[PDB]
């Protein structure tokens, strides 16, 4: 089922210029199989007419012979030079639209998932994939028909000149080849799977280490980053090794086989050939069936493996990006109200399994009131509006926007209701104003630029701040501050409902926090907007606070009523 | 550039290198003799057909055979040879790579992401490859081939062919270098829009969460679709006039090769040329391909996998200032810095810091902050030696920064950055990194200092698995990892860069205590927005635009600036 399911993705990946290449290529490839298996003839001929006779033949018929048998060797090169003229056009032509259905493929991908694996692994994880695709499209379009051709024509011309130990022999070497190898194909491609997944593991921990440089610079860890690189690599070249030792032995043994089955058809016609019982010309053809057979018992053998192995290794990639999906029922056409309220019934969650995150979380949010959330580091503020803003499904208990619950609103329209400001930030190394427009597309240059102001960057060291600033990996062309104040900027060129800010604003100084956090009230009059925070100034402003403290909501209320009541709040409130 | 992939070369690389080089060339030996061969059976098929003609028939199609045996036994044991010296130069090709990564600066190493550096590596690793297998291929073989083809066919003293040979020879190397630049350069061109098309792939997956929360599918998928775009028409450039050469080398050989081909056609027609020598001539044409093609492959590939492995060492060795060092400093456990005129530029294009004048001592804390955008990061940045080229000076008790290794400057000082940077690894391995040396106690101890060594009521373990940039992790958390650190390691000098943000005044207050009681001679500066911190400094420094505007104890400065004033209001 899997196997269908796997060549119907390489087929659609070709265009109509994708599929005539691919067409052309299977034609000359079995064009020229016809051709060359013609030429052992052309050879008999030749030496028929020359052998016996003393120059007593038709010097005009050697002529056309030899002519023949020089179309059948230059017809054979064009077609290879051909055939790959067409593989590389074919690569090009395959090689877009195969990249960007993983992009696509990535972003509908969950945010779990996603985070299992880095961007080393999923560059080298489409690396594999198009290589493992391009080893088909070949295995296909050269190793299936070319060598069926050539195999049967041999067979049957050799039957036909009633050499039944020659035709027995050769048919008997087939008949092994297929069963020896199949009988080994799949210890191969498991052994090759398992090592091309010890290279993911390895390019892995290459970007792992050279995205925290810094960090291994600054504290002299050479030698640590070194040694764990270094084991990564020999568990790469062990894995590699115990694929060439059985690739060695299936090589060295074919070639033995190969010797010894062959060799006989050789000896056999030589003493045909001394007793009178074979015409030399039927030797030179025996002999000549015995070289051209090669290539074509080289193109089953690598066909038996590489499109076993490249199946293997494909398979794994569509499983670990196509896989991990729930149910999602999802409204077909919701238009969200200006204002919504959130109500949040005994929400429970886990990460993993064995340790609960939020224990039976209940709240009840309004329109255009602000909420406080706080607790200690490892209670579940981020967790929860997490689970709000749609991160994680996986969750016991019921959310609740205006009656209708979450788990029937599509991610998109979601989105477009809650906007979440994140912990950490997401730069793209892009332009100010790509980072903008990932906010709203259709944005005009004067939007965009309207909303610097009110994230107060619209103008950085007495400088106007230019949408063409190239912005460097992670945005650290930029402080800590101006990196917040760019997600900042995007909340106001979107237009939602629920305005989730966790700790969102920390790196900013008091004068620029509280003029942002000023403009996103006034800009957003009706929004619902939940705030963690730590600090007292952040949690007075609010019309209600909420603490969490392991996983369950202990208190709740106006901040002045719980900063001698609560726990935690009062840990705040030591300082002045 | 040849000494770099001899150095990758172990005792086994050697003899694995030169054992492809033997076989490639023992082989092209033996096929050489193979035209001569049948011409001999030729001649004999015209002969009497003696038994003793009949045996040298015989044992001369068995010398064609092994000719034809041995030479493919030779591809097979090079393709085996070439894959054992693959995995043989791969290991320490890789290690090479990263000890380089290491050595380079901040600002170089900030250029470029993950799915750039790792595809930089695919492609060197491949040219590297390429320019193995094209130097113990297509060297020796080929010129032994073809040179036993001219000296052959001019002893039997055809004029016309073995002219017709070497002049093909000669137009061929003479055509084909003429092109190969032109084809390196389009191939390094295309090979460089490839790099930026994997930066671009990693820089959207790194940002997924933000381009998905955003519903930003068309900006993002657009994008792609563009480098993809750049990408086919950088390589449909190389494509076409590969394939033109590939052509006009064919087009060429039919009309050379085919005029040797009708010359001797005539020439046995006319009873000038023999049948034998006839085979002997079209067994030359059919042979000489393959050595042709070699000569076509290492003229074309030895030049192109040059020009992008030239390019690679390039930006991988290049862009150091100047560093004049010291041999063996031994740094005192007390150091007190000193910032006199201090100024810096990232990009020259502005001023960061304008003429920063500091004095900082031994055992006290003290203070750093200002707006976002000021530039305490970059300051303390500078302190740390991310940047060198600083106009001003900046001493360690009479001792310059420029005149400190960058290993004795990161022992002495310890810099605990405004990001976190996390490994994807064991909390133990993430802690190793302060201090390899350190046992499963001294790891452990920290962790109590940290306030990590307890997680939801559960005692936290050391083999604790950390996902990408630690999102396994709280906030808060992933701070506390950092400082753990700071416990292992020993210095002088400790900045706090925001490093307490994600935490609440008790941890705040209680890891910044347990610091000063373990560092009692450290020097602290303090970069915070907070008031916590500020009021606990012995003095507090205002950074405004580049320059140091006020100094002195924070009571004294809520009453004198106006900044200072504002932000204890906050209470
Ligand atoms: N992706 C994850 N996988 C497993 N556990 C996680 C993950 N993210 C967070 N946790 C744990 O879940 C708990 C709460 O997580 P989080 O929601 O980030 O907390 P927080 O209470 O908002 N803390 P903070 O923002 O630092 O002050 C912590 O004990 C974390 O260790
Ligand atoms: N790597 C960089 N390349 C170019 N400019 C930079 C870089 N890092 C910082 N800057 C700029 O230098 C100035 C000061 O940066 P930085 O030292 O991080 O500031 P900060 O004043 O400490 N702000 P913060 O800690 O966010 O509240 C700003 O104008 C930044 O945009
Ligand atoms: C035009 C009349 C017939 C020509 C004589 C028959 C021999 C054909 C040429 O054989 C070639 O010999 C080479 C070594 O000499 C091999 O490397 C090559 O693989 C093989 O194809
Ligand atoms: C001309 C009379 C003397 C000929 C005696 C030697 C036998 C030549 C065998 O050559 C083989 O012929 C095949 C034909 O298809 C090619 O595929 C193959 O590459 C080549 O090796
Ligand atoms: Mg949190
Ligand atoms: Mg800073």
């Amino acid at each position: 089922k899997q196997k269908n399911s796997l060549f119907n993705y390489i087929y659609s990946l070709m265009d109509v210029r994708g599929k005539f290449l691919f067409f052309s290529m299977l034609f000359i490839t079995s064009l020229s199989s016809i051709i060359i298996s013609i030429s052992p003839l052309i050879l008999a001929k030749i030496t028929d007419l020359l052998s016996g006779s003393l120059s007593n033949f038709s010097y005009e018929y050697l002529v056309l012979l030899a002519c023949l048998y020089m179309f059948c060797v230059i017809s054979n090169k064009a077609s290879v030079f051909l055939f790959m003229i067409l593989q590389s056009s074919l690569r090009i032509n395959m090689q877009k639209k195969m990249s960007l259905k993983y992009l696509r493929e990535l972003y509908n991908e969950n945010i779990t998932n996603l985070s299992k694996n880095n961007a080393g692994y999923t560059t080298q994880s489409l690396n594999q994939a198009s290589n493992d695709i391009y080893i088909l499209v070949r295995n296909v379009s050269q190793n299936i028909l070319s060598p069926v051709i050539q195999l049967i024509s041999t067979i049957v011309v050799v039957l036909s000149t009633k050499d039944w130990f020659s035709a027995g022999v050769f048919f008997l070497y087939i008949l092994v080849f297929v069963i020896f190898n199949t009988r080994l194909t799949g210890s191969l491609a498991s052994l090759r799977k398992h090592s091309m997944d010890i290279t993911l593991n390895s390019y892995s921990l290459l970007s792992d280490t050279v995205d925290n440089m810094i960090a291994a610079k600054k504290n002299n860890a050479l030698r640590l980053i070194s040694e764990r690189y270094e084991d990564a690599l020999t568990q790469e070249n062990n894995a590699q090794k115990k694929y060439w030792l059985l690739s060695s032995k299936v090589l060295l043994l074919n070639s033995l086989l190969a010797v010894i089955l062959f060799g006989s058809v050789f000896i056999y016609n030589i003493l045909g050939v001394l007793n009178g019982v074979v015409s030399i010309g039927h030797f030179i053809m025996i002999t000549s069936y015995i070289i051209l057979l090669s290539t074509p018992v080289e193109n089953i053998g690598a066909l038996l493996s590489e499109i076993r192995q490249s199946m293997s290794s494909l398979a794994g990639f569509i499983q670990r990006h196509a896989e991990n999906k729930a149910t999602s029922p999802s409204i077909p056409f919701l238009n969200m109200e200006r204002k919504l309220n959130l109500s949040i019934r005994e929400l429970s969650f886990s990460y993993s399994d064995d340790k609960k995150i939020l224990n039976s979380v209940s709240l009840d949010l309004f329109t255009g009131k602000m909420y406080s959330l706080t607790g200690p580091s490892g209670s579940g503020k981020s967790t929860l509006v997490k689970i709000i803003s749609g991160y994680y499904k996986n969750y016991f208990g019921d959310i609740y926007l205006n009656d209708i619950s979450l788990r029937n609103i599509s991610d998109e329209d979601l989105n477009d209701a809650i906007y979440y400001l994140t912990q950490d930030d997401y730069i793209f190394m892009d332009t100010l104003r790509f980072n903008l427009r990932l906010a709203n597309y259709d944005a005009s240059e004067n939007e965009i630029f309207k909303v610097l102001k009110l994230a107060n960057l619209s103008v950085v060291n007495n400088e106007p701040v230019s949408l063409d600033t190239h912005l460097i990996n992670r945005g650290n062309n930029y402080s800590g501050g101006q990196k917040q104040r760019i997600s900042l900027a995007r909340l106001f060129l979107r237009k939602p409902a629920i305005i989730i800010i966790d700790e969102a604003t920390s790196a900013l100084d008091y004068i620029n926090e509280s003029e942002i956090l000023s403009s996103i009230r006034t800009h957003f009059p009706d929004a619902l907007i939940i705030n963690i925070s730590h600090r007292i100034n952040l949690l007075e402003c609010s019309d209600c606070v909420y603490v969490l403290n392991e996983g369950n909501i202990v208190a709740s209320g106006h901040f002045r009523d719980l900063m001698v009541s609560n726990e935690y709040i009062s840990g705040l409130a030591s300082v002045t």
